[PDB]
């Protein structure tokens, strides 16, 4: 199927995502949305029986999600339902009402399969290979243990934002009683890990709060890294704030009434898992469902050196992809030839290579200021499998090809672990020279270094590359000569 | 063909552009560059005989231009040569040298054909119907009188930057004698007009100086508007400035030694033509050659309401047109139904409709912050046939969909002729509401207004559009009801 829709019927949000497959492993999100259906509303006092008005909302929302699926030409529609529906004594009647109302067939999935879908999404689309997912939803919480990219254990707990809200916080029961109820279940998690992968609306909402509080310069939550020890006190503080204080923190209206129980659950989980770093995930069940299919014949794992963001970016914006292979190759040779001078950690060849592949991507928008467009593309869409640092470096290399990187760059100082200006200027200068040298179909280039003299060996005239040489911004005083 | 390279052998710059046809009328630039070949160097003192080292440069640049054309898989290569080559007693040996060196067939064109090509580009790719082109090159200056989109007269004058530089300025001849010489040729221009279309490197260079001088917020040469009366004195001053003063003004190193001649010629032309408004053209001879082929069967003119930037942007990023056509339709209806309240000039329906078509273009990059990506695409690539004002308005409409436009927005204050903030907030709100209503293919919507009450008439549940109603930002107090 070229276009596939996933519908994730949660206990609070119902989510929709439309995926377009661009190659064997390349894909991107054509459309996504979520609706605050809260099918679980009022069910927890009636033995999980889904109530009439909430069921009516679900049907109406699901009908429009189906319309959206067909509006985008989906060849397949996969619909899964989690905690509130699987717990519900009348679950089979709701499934039947939905089928009769719109022809959608719902597959109730158990907690372990829900944990797996979140694990699959995070194991493949984040930048850490090992860790534990935390998928806090309105009705349940899933944790999947991931080790070097493979799922090793799945657990689902019957604690969720709306469950806690209706059983405890709505009744003005002391928050201590809710914490105990949560801890009693969180005790059952049989594993610990320095890394956690934060999944779901509570955690993404909390991540937006933290980004705003610390004036974070990158506006995308997929991959945002949270120091769990530093921030656990604030997370616990959120549990007891009132609605207007949450508003001042930036929480949107629709999320005000569930975020505090959600924050309580997250705090108990993080304490138990001994998490030190939580990475915010922009993906979860709906993406994992799609990947279960995409990767069904590949053991639910992208092959080594297969990155779906990189690949889909090239399918969308660079389908004649040999030029960029040459620039990458020359960037490698240049980096080796100059290593006596720059002595930069070869870990940064990773970023240089990718900037080599992507630096002319923005010409599909305009050939004027093309590198500025490439940088924009890279910063906003090179997401799966890249840290924010990885993205910022690659972005800067492309953005400042043939230019001086400012001292005052927000992205460059995004973190104290970022590479130095000089290192960034070196890699950008290398990218620039490689680009100049690959302008034509010049072949068999060789670089030698003697003192501060770079010599470019070629039997080609390289007339245009020689003409452009003075427009390079060198990282240090260095002479470039053509032999 | 699909991919077409054009090479324009000027007397100073030699330019290359690779065009990609995406549809019957859609196209965009795959690649472009220019090389300071200056084939005319030293020819003016030897009756126009092209000199040996300049010809060698040309052969070396043109052989690599051919390589670039083939690298991009050009099916057709169109190569024309202008003043210095057409004037040269040895023109036929240079042409044959180039043919033997790389198989490029140079077609020497006379001054009228040169004026025609610039005219075709400007008549089609600029936003004014009538005016006179001013194409100052190294050897000659062309003017094409355009009226209502149609070429009515062509003249070529033997004044250019390198000609004047070598005949007068290089010899420390009083600038007065050079002006007198130019005035004698400009005298032959038999027409006048309030509008001028600026073509070539001199005028683009001057436009960049002016954009920097005035802290202009849109970094885009194409379409930039220059008050010729207010700036003529500054243009004339440029003629008397030193290299380093030109550097301080931002002039590129390669442009320093020709811009003063070019400014002298331009000031004389603007005075004679009575120009009050000059529009900087990002296109010229090379685009005119491509268009004369593209439009060979359409009398060198796009059909009414055919805009190649709009179309090509949709070809590249929106190969599915029916969604965006629905949003535009609702934007028109909403506009008309709300006009008792907003009372906005109907001239702005033009921008609203195009924002309706393009507002979700950016989702091809990311579905998160998609409207921000769309605005970026529009501001940087919606160029042919649009003023900077048109581009800015359309950009802002998409950018601030479902948001409040800040009071201090740089683009919004780009010029005093911009629409008011309130008008802009109105248009954005209409777009936002249209977008909500077209989420699903809600068919046959109708609108009525009573006082400040908008009533939406539908047979649809419009469940999701209602769920989103509170996130619209209204321009004035307004009640929205569904019947
Ligand atoms: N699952 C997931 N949600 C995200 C991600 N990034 C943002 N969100 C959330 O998704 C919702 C939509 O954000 P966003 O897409 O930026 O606005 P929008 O309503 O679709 O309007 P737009 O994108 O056309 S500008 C917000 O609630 C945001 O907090 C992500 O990477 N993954
Ligand atoms: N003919 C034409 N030239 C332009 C236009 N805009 C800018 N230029 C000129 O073309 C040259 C390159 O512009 P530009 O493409 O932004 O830099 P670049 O060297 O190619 O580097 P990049 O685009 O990969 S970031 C400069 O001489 C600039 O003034 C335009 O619209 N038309
Ligand atoms: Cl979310
Ligand atoms: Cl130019
Ligand atoms: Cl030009
Ligand atoms: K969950
Ligand atoms: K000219
Ligand atoms: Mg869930
Ligand atoms: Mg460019
Ligand atoms: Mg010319
Ligand atoms: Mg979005």
């Amino acid at each position: 199927a070229k276009i596939t829709t996933v519908i994730d019927i949660g206990s609070n949000s119902v989510r929709l995502a439309v995926f377009k497959k661009t190659s064997q492993f390349g894909f991107y999100l054509l459309f996504e949305t979520k609706s605050k259906v809260r099918i679980s509303e009022g069910c927890y006092a009636f033995n999980g029986i889904l109530q009439e008005i909430p069921m009516q909302r679900a049907v109406k929302a699901l009908s429009e999600f189906k319309e959206i699926a067909l509006k985008y030409k989906s060849k397949k529609i996969l619909c899964v339902a989690t905690s509130a529906v699987r717990d519900a004594p009348n679950r089979l009647e709701f499934v039947a009402r939905v089928k009769k109302a719109c022809g959608l067939q719902i597959k109730i999935i158990d907690g372990q399969k829900e944990a797996l879908y979140g694990g699959i999404a995070c194991a493949n689309l984040l930048h850490k290979n090992s860790g534990i997912t935390i998928d806090i939803g309105g009705g349940s919480t899933e944790c999947a243990l991931i080790e070097k990219g493979k799922i090793k254990d799945l657990i689902s707990l019957d604690v969720g934002t709306i469950r806690i809200k209706e059983m405890f916080l709505d009744k003005d029961l002391d928050v201590k009683l809710a914490k105990a109820f949560i801890q009693k279940e969180v005790s059952k998690l049989p594993f610990k890990h320095k890394n956690a992968f934060g999944v779901g609306g509570t955690i993404r909402a909390l991540s937006k709060v933290l980004m705003k509080r610390f004036d974070y310069p990158i506006d995308s939550l997929h991959g945002y890294e949270i120091d769990a020890h530093k921030n656990l006190a604030f997370i616990e503080k959120i549990v007891m704030l009132k609605e207007d204080q949450l508003r001042l923190l930036g929480v949107n209206e629709e999320r005000l009434d569930s975020i505090r129980s959600g924050a309580l659950i997250l705090s108990v989980v993080l304490e138990h898992l001994k998490t030190s770093l939580m990475i915010t995930s922009g993906v979860g069940v709906r993406e994992g469902v799609f990947l279960s299919d995409l990767l069904r014949n590949h053991y639910h794992k992208f092959p080594p050196n297969i990155n779906p963001s990189l690949i889909s970016l090239k399918d969308r914006f660079l389908p004649h992809e040999k030029h960029s292979q040459k620039v990458k190759k020359e960037c490698v040779k240049l980096f080796e030839a100059l290593s006596p001078l720059h002595k930069i950690d070869e870990k940064y060849l990773f970023h240089l290579k990718i900037a080599g592949e992507l630096a002319s991507m923005g010409k599909i928008l305009s050939v004027y200021l093309a590198h500025k467009h490439s940088a924009y593309f890279i910063l906003n869409a090179l997401s799966y499998g890249f840290s924010h640092q990885d993205r910022a470096i690659i972005c800067l290399l492309a953005q400042f090809s043939h230019k001086k990187i400012p001292k005052d760059n927000a992205i460059a100082h995004m973190s104290a672990m970022m590479p130095s200006l000089l290192t960034l200027q070196w890699l950008s200068f290398i990218l620039s020279l490689a680009e100049n040298l690959c302008l034509t179909d010049s072949h068999h280039l060789k670089y030698t270094l003697e003192k501060n003299k770079l010599v470019i060996h070629s039997n080609d005239a390289l007339y245009l590359a020689k003409e452009m040489l003075p427009k390079l911004v060198k990282p240090i005083p260095l002479t470039i000569e053509f032999a």
